[PDB]
This record gives C-alpha cells, structure tokens and sequence, in this order.
C-alpha cells in the first residue's frame, strides 16, 4: 500500500586537469552554477559523452567527446586543427567557460568578438 519508485537525477558531466588552482577553482564554479558536475581528471577512463579540460602541458591525453586546452603556447599537445580538440591561450580566465558552453552547445555559447586593430601605419 504505497508508492515505490527509484529516484535518479542526471547532469551533465566534465572533467578537468587543470594545474592551474585558482584558475580552475573559478572556470569550474561558474559552470557548476548550471548544475554541470566536474571531476579532476587523474588515472581514470575518459568517457566519450565527456569532456577534458586541460591547462598548459598534460602528458595524459583523453578519448571521449572533445577536449579543451588551454596552453601558454602549447607544445605537445595536440594543437586543435581537428573537430574533437580545442586549442586556445589561456589570454582571459572567461575564455575557457564560454568556449565549454558553445562546445557543450549550452544558451550561453556566444560569439568571439575577434577583437584587433589594423596597424598598417
């Protein structure tokens, strides 16, 4: 005489290899205010419906979804030029939270303004 039934709440998964403690503590709190859950990225198995986001140079690499790295320069890390790898600068800590949010195709994935100014004199 009741009602029996197995409760289950999804969410989107990412994890992360981000030496770079502060940085990491900032990216992963505003996406987290979606409700997105992140775990460091250590000796575990890469999921292919989940993404790495790694910083500078990571010498453990991921087969899954996508991954997203964000080097001073890069060196041998895979250096995009692939639809599976995202390779960027680390030039704004606001660059990495949007870039997963347009790769994780999330309402807030927005637009590169391409900022630039023709120096031709």
């Amino acid at each position: 005489m009741g009602g029996s039934g197995v409760e289950g709440l999804s969410g989107k998964r990412c994890w992360l290899a981000v030496r770079n403690a502060s940085l990491c503590q900032f990216l992963e709190t505003s996406l987290q205010r979606s409700g997105i859950v992140v775990t460091t990225y250590e000796g575990q198995e890469p999921t292919p419906e989940d993404v790495l986001i790694t910083d500078e140079v990571v010498s453990k690499k991921w087969q899954g979804r996508a991954v997203v790295t964000f080097c001073r320069r890069h060196i041998g890390i895979p250096l995009e030029k692939a639809p599976g790898e995202w390779v960027h600068s680390v030039a704004a800590p606001h660059e990495l939270p949007a870039l997963l949010a347009r790769i994780y195709l999330i309402e807030m994935e927005s637009d590169d303004p391409a900022n630039a100014l023709p120096s031709t004199d």
